[PDB]
C-alpha cells in the first residue's frame, strides 16, 4: 500500500480487498470481484451447509472474477454465441463460493440502495461472472451497488438425502442467504444501503429469490424482489423429499455407491465431480423438458410447506414484487427435447410430433390431462397448420413452466397484501442469433436490464439503447422505493400495480408502456385451476 | 265451386279455400285425413293409412291439434301463447295441410314439407307461424304440414312389444310424406323434388327421416334448423324409454307389457299428461320426457354411430342456428331467471345452472364448463354469468349437436351450407337479455313479415323476402344461392377444411369460418372423454 489507487481499498468482516477501476461507458465504476463469502465446500464439505469464509491476513485481490461452480458445459452447439453465452468463462471448481460488488466511482458518499442478482441455469449451471451480468452499467448510469454471488448448482447444491445431516439438500439456496447475510454485515464498506436490499434474478434465479420470499430466515436480508420469468411454484423449481431421495439414491448407484445415508453420502463424496455431472441428467423420472435433476427440495426446513401452499397462506403486506416473463418462454427448449425442432430450420412439425412433444412437455401429464392440452392448443380451424402446431407448442411449454406460474405467483401475492407490478418482455435482440421464430426466447430479456445495449461495440440499435435506459430507471427506481415509476415524470405513461380485480400488466417493448388486462387469463385458469383437478381426481 | 278449389287424391274429393296473401290468392287444403285417427286400441301404435271417402272432403279449416300440454306459465303472453295449441285438442290429430299458389301451378313444382318442434312433447301445423301462404304467393311453393303425435301418444315406448314399439310420431311424419308422394302431383307438386325443413324437435325429425332408410326414398333434401338427430335431448336408449314408460304407467296407476300397455290405453289422455314431466331422472332443462327411441328398427343405431358411419352423397343440407339458443330454457328452470327482470346472476347461481343445463355431468365435467364459460377476466360480473349461462345451454344443445352434424354430414359426401340467424324480430315480447331466442327465424323464413298488419318494419320484409328466396332456392336446386343475383357475396358450401358458414341478418351475407370451433371441440371431443374414462 501507499502508490495504489487509494479508491479502490476497503475492508470487509474478513479482511482488506483491493479492487479494480472498471471503465463503463459514462465513465468509471468500482468493482470487487473474486471476494469469499464461505469456506471453500470441498471434500467432507460437499453437500454440506456452507460455513462463512474464516479472516484472511493481508490485502486480498479483488480484480478477476472466481472460479465458475462445477457444471454440466453446454456443447451442443459448437461457436454458436447462442449456446456459449451462458457457459462458464472461468475455472470449473468445487471452490466456487465467492461473490462480486460493482459501485460508482467514487464510492457513493452516502448509503445507495443495493440489487442482488441471482442467475439462472436450471439449478444445475451459471455463473454471476457472464457478460449479461456485469453490473458496470447499472452502477455507473443508476449510481447502483450491485452484488451477485456464486451458489452451488447440480448435485453439488441440490443433492438430498432429506432428514440426513450430511446431504440435507438447498445448500445451494444456503449458499444464496450466506451472501444475503454478507451484504448485510458488509456492504456499508462499499456505500451499500443494508437498509434498502433488492433481490433480483431470472429462470432459477427467479425461483431462487421466491424461496428467499417464502423462507423465513431470508425475509430479514432484504426488502424488495424481482422474479424474471420464473417463480418458487410450478412443476420444475421443487421436488419432495421422496422424489429428492430417489433421484440421490439413483446417481449413487450410476457412480457406483449403493446403499444407511452416512454410507452412501460418504462415497459420494469420494467421486471426482465431473463422475457426478456426467450422470447427473439420468436420474429424470421421464423423458421431459424444462425439467432439472437437482432443484430445491421440500425439506419442511427452508421450506416449510410447498411453495403452493406458503403462497396461499402467506401475509405478504410488507412485500413489493416486480413480476413477468418474455414473449416466448418455452421456444428455446423445443431445441433439445422435442422431435422435429431445430434452431438451424423453420421446425414446422406435423399433428403426430405436436401430440409426442406434449408428452414431453408435460411429463406429470396423465392420457387424459394431455389431451385436454393438445384440445385447448389446436386451432381448430387449421388443426394440421405446421405453423400454428410449432407456435402452440412453444406455448404449451411457455405457460406451463413460466406464463401460469407467474400469474398464479402474482395472483396470491396481491389477494395477500403485497404490491405486485408486472410486465411482459416483447422486444427481440437485433443482435439474436436464435432463429426468427424462437421469437423472444427464455433470458433474452437479461442485456437490456443489465444495461448492455449502452456498450457501443455490442453493435445494439440506438432505440434499443434508449429502452436498456428506460428499463434500467424501471428496476433501479422499483430498487429504490417499491415502485417503478419515475415520480418526477408524468408524461411518460405509468406501471399500474397488478390486482386481482384489475388484473393490469405493462408492455416492455421499443414504443412506450401500454397497460394490457390479464396475463393469459383463459389458458392460465386452464393451467392452474382445471389441469390440477384432472391430475388428481382421476 | 271454383275448379281450383277441387282436388281428387287416393282416398277421394277434396275442397279447399282461397285465401288472401299480401300480393294474391293462394290456394289451401287444410285439414286432410292421412291417417286412420290414433284413438282407442291404436294409441301407441304405428299410424294407419286413412280409408277412401264417399264425396267432397271439406278442407277449409285446420284440423285438430294433437293431445299436448298447454303453456300456462306467463297467461295471455304473446310469447308464450303464439306457440300454444290454437285449435282443440284430441287424439284424432293425424291431419295435413296444403299451400299451393292460385291458381295451381302449371309445371310440376317443388314440395317443402314443414316438421315443427315444441320437444316432441307439443307443437301444431296449425301455428300462424307455420302459414305457408307466403312461401305458395310469392314464391311459387307448394308447401306441405303434418301433424305428427306428441308426449306419450307419439313417443312412449316399450322396446320390443308390439302394441307400443316407440317412434310411432316419427312414423306418423313418414305416412304424410309417402302421402305427399303418391297425391302432390293433384296439386301440381312435383314428388321427385321434396325438401324437409324443420325447427328444433322438427329438425330432430329431419334428421332421423335422413338416418332412417325408408324416409330417405321419400325426400331429396333437408333443412335442419336448430336441431339435430344427434345430442343430448333427441333421442333416448331403448333401457330409458322402458323405464319412462314404466314409471309413467306406476304414476296413473297402471300394473308384462301386453297388460300394461292395454291400461295406458284405458286413461283419459289429460290423466297421461299431468304425469309425463314427472318421468325425467333429474333437474333438467332442454330434455324432454318421450322422444324418438333407438329401437335397432327404426334408428337402427345411435344417430352418433349412424352420422359417423352413413354415406350421405347425393343429399343436399342446409343446416342453421339462432344468435341465442339456450336463453329461452334458461327462464323456466333456472333460478334467477324471469323474463321480467334482467336476469343478473351469482356465480353460485352460475354454477347451480350449469348442473341443471348439463344434467349428465360429473362433479369434473361441470367444473370444466364453468372453468371453460367463465370470463376470468370478470369472473364475478352478473352480465357475463347471464350470458354464459345461455351460451352453455345453447352450445351443449343445439350449436354443438349442428358443427357435429355439419362436418359429418360435409366428410361422408353430403353438400352442406350452414348459417347463424342474428335478427331480433322488432315486435318480440321477450326481454333483450334473450337475444334471438330458439324459434325466432321462423316467422321471417315463412314470410310473416310480407303480412303489413303484422308491423315488422319495411327492412324485416326486405330480409324476410330473402329468406324465403334462399329456402326455395335450397328447395329447387339443393344451392341457396340466387343464379339470377349475379352479385354476390356467394353463400359457400360447409366443409370440413374450411368450415365457411354465413350470418343471416339485416346486412348482406357475411362469410364466417367455424362455427364455435374451440368451444364445439371441447363439447364434441373433450367432454364426452370425461364422461368416458371417469
Ligand atoms: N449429456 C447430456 C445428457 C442428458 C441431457 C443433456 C445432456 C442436455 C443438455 C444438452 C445441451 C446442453 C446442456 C444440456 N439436456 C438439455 C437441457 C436443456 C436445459 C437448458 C437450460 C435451462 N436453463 N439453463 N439451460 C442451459 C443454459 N443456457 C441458457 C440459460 C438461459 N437462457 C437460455 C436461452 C437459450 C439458450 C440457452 C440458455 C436463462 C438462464 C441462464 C441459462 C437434457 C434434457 C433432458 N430433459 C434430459 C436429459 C438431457
Ligand atoms: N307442470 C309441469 C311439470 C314439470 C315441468 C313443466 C310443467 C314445464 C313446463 C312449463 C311451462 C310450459 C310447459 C312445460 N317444464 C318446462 C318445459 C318447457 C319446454 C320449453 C320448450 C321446448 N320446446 N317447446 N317448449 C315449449 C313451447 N314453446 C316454445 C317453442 C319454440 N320456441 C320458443 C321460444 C320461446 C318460448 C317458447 C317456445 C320453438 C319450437 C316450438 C316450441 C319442465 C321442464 C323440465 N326440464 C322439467 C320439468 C318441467
Ligand atoms: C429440422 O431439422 C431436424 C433435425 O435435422 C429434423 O428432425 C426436422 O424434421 C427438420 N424440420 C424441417 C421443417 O426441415
Ligand atoms: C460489430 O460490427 C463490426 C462490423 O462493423 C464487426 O466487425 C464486429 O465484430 C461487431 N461486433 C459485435 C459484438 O457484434
Ligand atoms: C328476477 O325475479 C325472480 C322472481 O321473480 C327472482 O328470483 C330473481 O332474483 C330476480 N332477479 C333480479 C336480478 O332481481
Amino acid at each position: 500500500e501507499g502508490r495504489e489507487d487509494p479508491q479502490l481499498l476497503v475492508r470487509v468482516r474478513g479482511g482488506q480487498l483491493r479492487g479494480i477501476r472498471l471503465k463503463a461507458p459514462g465513465g468509471p465504476v468500482s468493482a470487487f470481484l473474486g471476494i469469499p463469502f464461505a469456506e471453500p465446500p470441498v471434500g467432507s464439505r460437499r453437500f454440506m451447509p456452507p460455513e462463512p469464509k474464516r479472516p484472511w491476513s493481508g490485502v486480498l485481490d479483488a480484480t478477476t472474477f472466481q472460479n465458475v461452480c462445477y457444471q454440466y458445459v453446454d456443447t451442443l452447439y459448437p461457436g454458436f454465441e447462442g449456446t456459449e453465452m451462458w457457459n462458464p468463462n472461468r475455472e470449473l471448481s468445487e471452490d466456487c463460493l465467492y461473490l462480486n460488488v460493482w459501485t460508482p466511482y467514487p464510492r457513493p458518499a452516502s448509503p445507495t440502495p443495493v440489487l442482488i442478482w441471482i442467475y439462472g441455469g436450471g439449478f444445475y449451471s451459471g455463473a454471476a461472472s457472464l457478460d449479461v451480468y456485469d453490473g458496470r452499467f447499472l452502477a455507473q448510469v443508476e449510481g447502483a451497488v450491485l452484488v451477485s454471488m456464486n451458489y452451488r448448482v447440480g448435485t453439488f447444491g441440490f443433492l438430498a438425502l432429506p432428514g440426513s445431516r450430511e446431504a440435507p439438500g438447498n445448500v445451494g439456496l444456503l449458499d444464496q442467504r450466506l451472501a444475503l447475510q454478507w451484504v448485510q454485515e458488509n456492504i456499508a464498506a462499499f456505500g451499500g444501503d443494508p437498509m434498502s436490499v433488492t433481490l433480483f434474478g431470472e429462470s432459477a434465479g427467479a425461483a431462487s429469490v421466491g424461496m428467499h420470499i417464502l423462507s423465513l430466515p431470508s425475509r430479514s436480508l432484504f426488502h424488495r424482489a424481482v422474479l424474471q420469468s420464473g417463480t418458487p411454484n410450478g412443476p420444475w423449481a421443487t421436488v419432495s423429499a421422496g422424489e429428492a431421495r430417489r433421484r440421490a439414491t439413483l446417481l449413487a448407484r450410476l457412480v457406483g455407491c449403493p446403499p444407511n445415508d452416512t454410507e452412501l453420502i460418504a462415497c459420494l463424496r469420494t467421486r471426482p465431480a465431473q463422475d457426478l455431472v456426467d450422470h447427473e441428467w439420468h436420474v429424470l423420472p421421464q423423458e421431459s423438458i424444462f425439467r432439472f435433476s437437482f432443484v430445491p427440495v421440500v425439506d419442511g426446513d427452508f421450506l416449510s410447506d410447498t411453495p403452493e401452499a406458503l403462497i396461499n397462506t402467506g401475509d405478504f403486506q410488507d412485500l413489493q414484487v416486480l413480476v413477468g416473463v418474455v414473449k416466448d418462454e418455452g421456444s428455446y427448449f423445443l431445441v433439445y427435447g422435442v422431435p422435429g425442432f431445430s434452431k438451424d430450420n423453420e421446425s414446422l412439425i406435423s399433428r403426430a410430433q405436436f401430440l409426442a412433444g406434449v408428452r414431453i412437455g408435460v411429463p406429470q401429464a396423465s392420457d387424459l390431462a394431455a389431451e385436454a392440452v393438445v384440445l385447448h392448443y389446436t386451432d381448430w380451424l387449421h388443426p394440421e397448420d405446421p405453423t400454428h402446431l410449432r407456435d402452440a407448442m412453444s406455448a404449451v411449454v411457455g405457460d406451463h413452466n413460466v406464463v401460469c406460474p407467474v400469474a398464479q405467483l402474482a395472483g396470491r401475492l396481491a389477494a395477500q397484501g403485497a404490491r405486485v407490478y408486472a410486465y411482459i418482455f416483447e422486444h427481440r435482440a437485433s443482435t439474436l442469433t436464435w432463429p426468427l421464430w424462437m421469437g423472444v426466447p427464455h433470458g433474452y430479456e437479461i442485456e437490456f436490464i443489465f444495461g448492455l445495449p449502452l456498450d457501443p461495440s455490442l453493435n445494439y440499435t440506438t432505440e434499443e439503447r434508449i429502452f436498456a435506459q428506460r428499463l434500467m430507471k424501471y428496476w433501479t427506481n422499483f430498487a429504490r422505493t417499491g415502485d417503478p415509476n419515475d415520480p418526477r415524470d408524468s408524461k411518460s405513461p405509468q406501471w399500474p400495480p397488478y390486482t386481482t380485480a384489475a388484473q393490469q400488466y405493462v408492455s416492455l417493448n421499443l414504443k412506450p408502456l401500454e397497460v394490457r388486462r390479464g396475463l393469459r387469463a383463459q389458458t392460465c385458469a386452464f393451467w392452474n385451476r382445471f389441469l390440477p383437478k384432472l391430475l388428481s381426481a382421476t
